[PDB]
């Protein structure tokens, strides 16, 4: 109906954060007409603008509410893995944290035309930094928006790097500077425009909405790819579950994009007869291309913390009290920097200063910590900013305190992703694996991760301020009670890649080539973190528009690979 007698160059399976790039990138000549498919609504929440609002995202109507299978090695419990579910994706709902690892991430893919030096300068391309001038390492022409975080909590940010510097570590003025070794504490940077979240549909698809060979449809969800093996087009309805089944095909050379993110591009590409025959049995789905990977290699980054109350001296300092007032309303001094200056608490993800950290001489920091001046008061983080959102209006004080979040940022556990049923509109079938490798390396990670946050919170630094520690608590004392703790707390830091993985030529675990072109089909791609080889340190958003942009570059002519 709104696609009636139509053929697409392009048709983008998401509007997620690729998405968005390749929206701009592959309709900018005007010659190709290009498709984008989202199952979520248009990108107009206040809650998405405002950085601190990501409290409100979590578990919302813009949220996909993912709860993992059962995970045996974790209590026996479900783990939420929040995914965005609007124009921008994941890029709309994120903490905003700017990261692309180091060097050495991109080396260790062995994917030829995908080294470090093949990559940086795609990354640049992307980027305009407010707070590092253009160089090798940073840009300031590119459509993405990085600056500084614009609050500063005085007494706790510079407690934390004072504490760090106290038990030994060394600072790092830039964690995307590969001349710098990536260990160190420091700022992490934030995709952000003067405090307003800089999500890749404002950045990239917003100004190019107008162009004639675009068409974007929302609450437009994708049941699976059509294909003849030749992808013909898509599938999908305007109203959900209940909705009509329309179709969209490709034009003559036409290409159907995956864009759908490392949980639903697997699972589209199952219920499109691509991934493991067994699997695709299992539910009466035909095998077009039967491939080991597609729904392997899940990897994420898992998270614990450590949390302590400030002494009663220092009531008021932490950013809860500059976001709430002691009966939970927003305090109209937050409201009125935010919309006067782009400043304060606001303006927020909570979780943008830190460090990289070796806790045994890896090559690369296997520990990243995320400090944030607040106090948790759920020992799952996620949960806490839930919480945190639900406690406005409630009459009660937030507690003044800190936390540390402690990130398996290199990890050595993969998990999966498949079908729970032959419903495209079912929930996936989802499993983090988290703490599963074989050397129990991850759980070694984390667990040096609490001893680390102790001797920090320990430091004379940090004593002056803190009064005990709630999480995990002095109850929790031996090696195997912390690994208790870990296994009852343990959430996700929301990277999630490498679920439809690139190759080499005869690596049968890819799913995908170095040009992105999934193995025993003609024109259809994936271009999103499923890609991804081996998860790159730190928080995975700058890598997924990197692999846009040189996506787009190779598909419009301006560049090979
Ligand atoms: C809560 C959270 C916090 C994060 N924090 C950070 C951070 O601070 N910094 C950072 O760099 N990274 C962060 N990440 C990760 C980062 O946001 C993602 O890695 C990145 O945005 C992935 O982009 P993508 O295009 O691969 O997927 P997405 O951006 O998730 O795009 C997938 C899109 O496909 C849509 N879709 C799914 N199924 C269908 C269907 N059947 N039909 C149509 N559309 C469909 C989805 O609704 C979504 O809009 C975070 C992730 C989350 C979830
Ligand atoms: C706990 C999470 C904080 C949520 C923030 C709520 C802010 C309340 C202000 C409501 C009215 C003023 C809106 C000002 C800006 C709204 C979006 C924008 O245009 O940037
Ligand atoms: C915004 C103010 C929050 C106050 C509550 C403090 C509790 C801290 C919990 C730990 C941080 C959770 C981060 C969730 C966002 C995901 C980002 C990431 O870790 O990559």
């Amino acid at each position: 109906s709104p696609v009636a007698g139509q053929k697409y160059d392009y048709i983008l399976v998401g509007g997620g954060t690729a998405a968005c790039v390749l929206a701009n990138r592959l309709s900018a000549d005007g010659s190709k007409r290009v498709l984008v498919l989202e199952a979520g609504p248009d990108n107009t929440s206040r809650d998405v603008k405002i950085p601190a609002a990501i409290t409100r995202l979590f578990r919302s109507p813009l949220d996909w509410n993912l709860f993992s299978e059962l995970q045996e090695q974790l209590a026996e419990r479900q783990i939420y893995m929040a995914r965005g579910r609007l124009l921008g994706g994941s890029s709309a709902t994120n903490a905003t944290l700017y990261h692309r690892g180091a060097a050495g991430d991109y080396d260790a893919w062995g994917v030829e035309g995908w080294s470090s030096e093949d990559v940086l300068s795609w990354f640049v391309q992307a980027e305009t930094n407010a707070d590092f001038g253009p160089g090798a390492y940073h840009g300031s022409g590119g459509p993405m928006r990085v600056e500084n975080p614009r609050y500063t909590n005085k007494q706790l940010h510079t407690a934390f790097f004072k504490a760090a510097e106290e038990v030994g570590l060394t600072p790092n003025s830039d964690f995307n500077d590969w001349s710098h070794d990536h260990a160190g504490y420091g700022t992490f940077q934030v995709m952000q425009d003067k405090g307003t979240r800089a999500d890749m549909y404002r950045q990239y698809l917003k100004p190019v909405l107008g162009r004639r060979n675009l068409q974007v449809l929302t609450g437009a969800a994708v049941t699976k790819v059509n294909i003849d093996a030749q992808a013909l087009g898509v599938e999908f309805s305007t109203d959900g579950p209940t909705g009509e089944r329309l179709s969209a095909e490709l034009a003559p050379g036409g290409e159907v994009i995956m864009c759908a993110g490392a949980v639903h591009t697997p699972f589209l590409l199952k219920h499109s007869g691509v991934g493991p025959s067994a699997e695709l049995k299992e539910f009466g789905i035909p095998v077009v291309s039967n491939l080991a990977g597609v729904g392997q290699n899940l990897q994420d980054q898992p998270a614990c913390l450590t949390a302590a109350p400030v002494k009663e001296k220092y009531d008021g300092i932490a950013i809860s009290d500059h976001i709430y007032n002691e009966k939970g309303q927003i305090r109209k001094r937050a409201i009125a920097s935010y919309l006067l200056g782009g400043r304060g608490g606001l303006t927020s993800t909570g979780c943008d200063r830190g460090a990289f950290v070796r806790t045994a001489g890896q090559a690369l920091p296997d520990l990243q910590v995320a400090f944030v001046p607040g106090m948790a008061l759920d020992p799952d983080g996620v949960s806490t900013y839930v919480r945190f959102a639900k406690f406005q209006s409630q009459g009660l004080k937030w507690p003044s305190g800190i936390t540390m979040q402690l990130i398996a940022c290199r990890p050595q556990s993969t998990g999966s992703v498949g079908l729970k049923s032959a419903d495209p509109f079912a929930p996936p079938k989802l499993s983090p694996g988290y703490l599963t490798d074989k050397d129990g390396a991850d759980l070694a990670t984390l667990r040096k991760g609490i001893h680390w946050a102790r001797d920090v919170a320990r430091s004379s630094a940090l004593s002056e301020y803190l009064d005990g520690e709630l999480f995990p608590g002095s109850g929790v004392v031996s090696d195997d009670q912390i690994d208790e703790y870990i296994r009852r707390s343990i959430h996700s830091s929301n990277a999630i890649t490498g679920t439809c993985k690139m190759g080499n030529a005869g690596d049968s675990s890819s799913v995908v080539d170095n040009q992105l072109r999934v193995h025993g089909v003609e024109g259809l791609r994936v271009v999103d973190a499923s890609v991804v080889p081996k998860i790159p340190g730190g928080q995975t958003g700058a890598p997924v528009v990197m692999i846009a942009e040189r996506a787009a570059a190779l598909l419009t002519g301006k560049a090979t690979i």
